[PDB]
Parts: structure tokens; sequence; C-alpha cells
């Protein structure tokens, strides 16, 4: 499912990402925009045999089980397929663990590259939250 921008912002706010760990909602909307272009079925291989899944491109080496990643741990205790759902609940709950894992939102490379330090309020422009 391709989310609209404000559709996603509303779902992320309902699930508690606004200001979570000190990161405003626009940070999370920005992250999803550049991680997945708001496409809940986005999947991208990394070299290390891991894969990033879903709206927030969560990695199969530590966080979810895809059954093909060597040395995998599954710290969110889900198949990675659960992160390709049309509803974002699994992704959000796993994201909250990742952002608490010692690096804040620096866990999301596209967020670091394209959102960090920018005017992230623009990502909630026009959203009636």
């Amino acid at each position: 499912k391709v989310f609209g921008r404000c559709e996603l912002a509303a779902a992320m706010k309902r699930h508690g990402l606004d200001n979570y760990r000190g990161y405003s909602l626009g940070n999370w909307v920005c992250a999803a925009k550049f991680e997945s272009n708001f496409n809940t079925q986005a999947t991208n291989r990394n070299t290390d045999g891991s894969t990033d899944y879903g709206i927030l491109q969560i990695n199969s080496r530590w966080w979810c089980n895809d059954g093909r990643t060597p040395g995998s741990r599954n710290l969110c205790n889900i198949p990675c397929s659960a992160l390709l759902s049309s509803d974002i609940t699994a992704s959000v709950n796993c994201a909250k663990k990742i952002v608490s894992d010692g690096n804040g939102m620096n866990a999301w490379v596209a967020w670091r590259n394209r959102c960090k330090g920018t005017d992230v309020q623009a990502w909630i422009r026009g959203c009636r939250l």
C-alpha cells in the first residue's frame, strides 16, 4: 500500500511516534519518505545477506526473522513479512525499540542522509492531526 503523506503522519501519531525519544513526528514522516517512499512493501537487499523491510526499512540481522539472514537475532520477535503489512503497527513498535538502542534515529541511514538537521516540520504541512 502506498500511504499519502498525512495519512501516514496520522497513523504514526496515533501509534505514539510524535516526539518519541525527543524526535518530532516530522522526523518519522521524513524517515519513511526516504526509506520507503511511503510504500509499505518496500524491500532492499544489503550486501551482508540482510534485507531491509517495510515503511521504515527495518533490518533482518537483528530485528526481525526473514529466515535467510546469517547470524540473525530477531529482537522484535516477528517475521520480517509482518513489516510489509498495509497497517504500520508492527513497524512502529519495532522502530520504538530501534530508536532506543543507543543511536537515536541514526539507525536509519536515509534519515541521517536526508532528514537529520533539516526543517522536518515541513513533513506535517497540511496534516490535520
